[PDB]
């Protein structure tokens, strides 16, 4: 299918319940997400990242996040736009 | 003996699926490896043309999603097929 | 504060249904986990860890760890004091 977009050396990825794909696009400071059937994929409202390293995602919805290049782990609950940093 | 990995250069990620069956990126090796419980070898999953993977992900369904660092995208591949699809 | 302390580099992120959270952290030969309830974050006996680069949970709650300095992927079950190399 092809359709993320301008990734760089892209460090993990994480599949939720709904078949929904999470990519931490390490090489752009960025989290993308591509749901499925979609054609165009959505950059999560993280803030701040910097090299991000790897991704998970719960059975609740929720993206973690290991933000490598500022040694802290950051969330985002879904259906959020901010972030809670751990 | 058996079941262990074998030659794996600088694993980047593994996942587990509720079966049991491990699988890990072989970073170094262009390769994504698996074990299920009761194989004694390794199989190695017929991606195609991966470079320096960086980390892997398994759905409810068994497909296995990959991060091709190497090539700056994403692929998947469903259970036993041979053709992967590119994200 | 409900955070991870003194990470370097942090390579990956696993969570349970519980809401544990689990974090490689790759700078400091360490696998990490925090509580979901409180401040309280704890290592976890792994034995000769080299730079983790990523880790997995399941559902019995056994973490595996991708010991990339060693060209290993170890397991600890859960309440065991003893890895397992795969």
């Amino acid at each position: 299918s092809h359709m993320f977009t301008g990734l760089n050396t892209p460090s993990g990825v994480a599949v939720d319940s709904a078949g929904t794909v999470y990519v931490t696009d390490h090489g752009n400071n960025r989290v993308v997400k591509l749901a499925a059937g979609s054609n165009t994929q959505t950059v999560l409202p993280f803030t701040g990242l910097n090299t991000p390293s790897g991704v998970a995602v719960d059975s609740a919805g929720t993206v973690y996040v290991t933000d490598h290049g500022n040694n802290r782990v950051v969330k985002l609950a879904a259906g959020s736009n901010t972030q809670t940093v751990l």
